[PDB]
């Protein structure tokens, strides 16, 4: 527990006081640093025997290099340390759309790893989840950042010289915002998703969104400005009928970079609506408008280097103003995968420097709910770091436990719900973790994914480690004690539908009767305990709006394995003949990898692996 | 009770009937006859009676039964101003009806006066070679459809199956393999000219033709994104109606192919009634099908007669689509169904309309009874045979066991004192018990002052029609014990807030500790009705929708009383939920002299958050 004794000559105040918090995560030893900015490596360290000597190139990168000082003081004595950054920016971007809106403490401590890890940037990704004036549905009851929030988010960030970027949609993605039946917001509306092009009450909005995030200091955004398939074919197309939509696009595209300019924004936006750059008059149009922004070149997905150079090539045949995103897998239900991250990480990397991209926004998405914990991807993170600033991992476990207490190694076993043995490790998507918990008990649609030879063992052995890092977790033990009590409720619930459809069958009514008393009943339990370790999680990393839809689908999924109670009690009581859900023989769920040889599948729709009946359809 | 001139059929029909009728001890001679629809004459024990279609003397035995309590002299001549009356009941929104309880409805359609029982189906039927069609729905085999027509053909009731032939097919193309997804063209709606398509038509029609029935609504309701989705990825722009006409061709060469006749949707046809290849196309296609004008809403016959006439002009070969409301969440409204009857009774009869269609939708789960609207279906043979509703109550009675008002107090949950007879879907029914209590977005539609009263008379009420309802008590005990919950539940939410406001921390502490708990024990008692009443009328497939959004609103029950007992114990300085200002839902009927509104899609009743998106 003793303070730290180092010393520093040549820091400002700021950076002294940026360094009495990160004492909170690092261990600082008892040794004379000699600090400096210099321009010739991103980060320099040299000396020996208790004298040092610090460079950095921008002043963020102080931070990183302490990480790694406290890391090769720990088993040597001299320090040679030189490292040039591929990128001139690194950016970590949080989604704050999908029900889950990190509370501003956890964006603090999200904030603090970054400075450790040599991020320049961080973001967060906010479709409505930001307050607009004059807009009062728009982030309604959705805990949406008020202006302050952001403002102080921002300005911690400033304490370590980290920038701010937030990415908004200025196009489509609006769907939270546009449900709501009132004619203020109906009628700025194309369909579904989509704001209504040409309406000047949409650009009304827009401006709207510029007001608010011109109270910030930064002038850099993401305007989202992806291609919709339905842009221009809703109400739009019953007033103005058919147009060109790409046509439709730029004219859009040209009012929104007109407000920006307004309020001296410079626009970063996916690269997706210039594909056909790489009709005349539309070729021109478009052409013209990718001067004045960043595309962004989004790839989450790919297991080679050549796959990622042949699009950054495609790209430079049209624009040098060329960022890349890359991505942090935590958007598949409960539990991230921080390994299939590392897999493509290691050949986008490659690919960003064989073209010298400058900038990497790396993402982490919360598709359909939120429910992966925020700070579940840590490793991930300083993956890109270590890849950015080494271009090798040498150094990624030491650095790591530098900068959380855990060896990369333990860290990553928060993945294990989705590790299922069979899976090779570079195809994506594959949810175990969230399928198998989300299914029903009666109607298990998802039962031929199952493998319970295999699944069994795996789930209860990765609770047991799970069990064990835990312990030694500090302040991230909540995430491990999570993911070990899914991993446990997986065990046994991977093919408790199955087994129930056997013991029916072969009319093994004992099996029924213990499966319907004991295991069902100690199933809900668990999934109680679930939920609220889930909760605890939730609280303390974000804001308590969103939480509501999780409370939603567990309860339904409590109810519905006490319908399996009921149901099976009824039919053992003689009053039922047969149990009509059980006669129902499975199919795949999909043909997604149905080529593959593994079981296993991808399922991230809750109200989809929940029921093979209509939920949210009139 | 004696009778003479009757088939062998007709004696068994009359002792299943008699399981709902109490024939008095009289001598009746029935027989076929042109004269009337309907024609009863006698006294002292004796009577003749006659019909024109087989299938009215089972109304007239009910005109008979009734007449005799209050006189011996009888004097009855019917003309039905309908040559088909029909009941539709949708098997499509998660309820599907049970054989047991299609035999049931079949008999009390005979009794009533009705020609025609009607499913609609979507995907709720069996297909060969296509097992994601149905799949885990509860889809009739052919066996099943093939023995509730049987039953019906008893009664001399003919059967009409209702299906989709290109749109409303949401929970078949949902299915992500390739032999569903090759057929879509974008949300519910099919790929029109991808012959996977027709082959899928083609077996929805094998399966239909092991029926006897030659007579099939295929839908064909003009869905806005049709041509807009993969069909434009394909084929690139092209005219919706002349795409809509390729389709329609195709699905009728596969009914003729079959033998069958079919009914549509009118939609398509309301421009003509254009490109000149267009207005060819269809002006040919009219003539093949009947139409079907339908209409719910109007409240006075202009309004109807104006689509009328409209329509006689395209191709009056036309049918009329009526409503009796129960889709509009746990509780009916017969008092509108009523209400517009009356009037498009009114219309039909003004543009000698030859056939009625009472449809009976489910929207959004199917949560309301079956045979909630009971009495909706009485009204309309009764303004059908004798264009008036005199005999409405003691026809009604005698079919059922209830006076006609004291079955329409079912739809008391949506009958708040300060609405207007004749503005439809207000649902206070559905919204108010689906609603949040933490964050009660639908909030500025309650009036605690009227409601709270309201809902808690009707639970009485309701209790007291239970106990003389025989076997329909169980839909009044589920809405006894939904009105119940309902006059505490309006505004729990709000009190919350006004305790919280107030730092009324023993009020708090009441509605978390007790309160509270007591909502979800009611709650629990209620689920435990509904599923009764669910599974008494449909099969269990389906229920389990319910069971979901049942469940998560007990959890969200918890969640307010855990959230309420952090702040307590003083571990939260405010409890955030309750700091955010309740804004309308929606502005629907902002306008008016009464907080109460529509609101019928459950996910967006129970979280302002995201739940289907991605």
């Amino acid at each position: 527990h003793m303070a730290s004794m180092v010393r520093f000559t040549g820091l400002s105040l700021k950076q002294t006081q940026a360094i009495e918090v990160l004492k909170g995560h690092i261990s600082l030893p008892d040794v004379e640093v000699a600090v400096t900015q210099s321009d010739q490596a991103s980060i320099s360290i040299e000396g020996e025997e208790g004298h040092y000597q610090l460079t950095y190139r921008k002043p963020h990168q102080l931070y990183r290099a302490l990480s790694l000082l406290v890391t090769v003081l720990a088993e040597a004595d001299k320090v040679e340390i030189e490292e040039q950054a591929a990128y001139e920016d690194l950016a970590y971007m949080v989604d704050c759309s999908r029900n889950a809106v990190l509370n501003v403490a956890s964006a603090k401590q999200m904030i603090e790893i970054l400075a450790l890890m040599g991020y320049s940037t961080f973001e967060l990704y906010m479709e409505d989840t930001y307050q607009i004036e004059g807009q009062p549905y728009f982030g309604y009851f959705r805990g949406a950042y008020s202006a302050e929030e952001l403002q102080e988010i921002e300005a911690y960030a400033q304490q370590f010289d980290v920038t701010f970027v937030p990415c908004i949609q200025t196009l489509a993605h609006l769907s939270a915002f546009v449900k709501w039946g009132v004619k203020e917001v109906q009628e700025l509306r194309d369909v579904e998703d989509i704001l209504l092009i040409g309406e000047e009450k949409v650009y009304d909005l827009i401006d709207g969104m510029f007001a608010t995030l011109s109270k910030l200091k930064t002038r850099k955004v993401n305007i989202g400005m992806d291609e919709a398939h339905l842009v221009g074919l809703g109400r739009y197309l019953i007033l103005n009928g058919v147009v060109d939509r790409s046509l439709l696009m730029c004219q859009h595209l040209e009012r929104v970079l007109d407000i920006a300019d307004k309020y001296g924004f410079h626009c970063q936006m996916w690269s997706d609506m210039f594909f056909k750059l790489m009709p005349e008059e539309t070729r021109v149009y478009l052409d013209r408008l990718k001067d004045r922004v960043t595309l962004v070149y989004w790839d989450y997905y790919q297991d080679s280097e050549e796959k990622y150079n042949r699009n950054f090539r495609n790209h430079h045949k049209i624009s040098h103003d060329l960022a890349f995103a890359g991505g942090a897998w935590k958007w598949i239900g409960f539990t991230p995968h921080n390994h299939f991250s590392r897999l493509v990480a290691i050949e986008a990397n490659k690919a960003c420097r064989a073209n010298q991209i400058k900038e990497v926004i790396v993402t982490g998405w919360g598709d359909n709910g939120g429910e992966t914990a925020q700070f579940s991807i840590l490793p991930s993170l300083q993956i890109w770091a270590e890849l950015s600033y080494r271009n090798d991992l040498d150094g990624l476990s030491a650095h790591f436990k530098t900068n959380t207490g855990l060896t990369v190694e333990d860290f990553m076993q928060i993945d294990l719900a989705n590790l299922l043995p069979d899976l090779p490790g570079n195809l994506s998507g594959i949810n175990p973790n969230r399928y198998v918990f989300y299914q029903d008990i009666l109607c298990p649609i998802l039962d031929q994914h199952m493998t319970p030879e295999q699944d069994k063992p795996h789930f209860a052995q990765a609770a047991e480690t799970l069990a064990n890092i835990k312990e030694k977790a500090g302040n991230y033990a909540y995430l491990f004690e999570t993911q070990a009590q899914l991993n446990a409720i997986l065990s046994s619930k991977v093919d408790v539908g199955r087994r129930i459809r056997q013991a029916y069958q072969a009319d093994d009514k004992e099996s029924l009767q213990q499966i319907a008393r004991q295991e069902l009943p100690e199933l809900r339990s668990q999934i109680e305990d679930f939920h609220a370790l889930f909760s605890h999680q939730w609280l303390k990393e974000n804001k308590v709006f969103g939480l509501d839809t999780v409370d939603i689908r567990m309860g339904g999924l409590l109810q519905r394995i006490k319908r399996a109670e009921s149901r099976i009690e009824v039919y053992l009581a003689g009053q039922l003949d047969r149990i009509d859900e059980l006669e129902v023989e499975i199919l795949p769920f999909t043909d997604f990898y149905a080529d593959k040889d593994f079981a296993a599948t991808t399922a991230n729709q809750w109200h989809t692996i929940a029921t093979a009946s209509t939920i949210y359809t009139t």
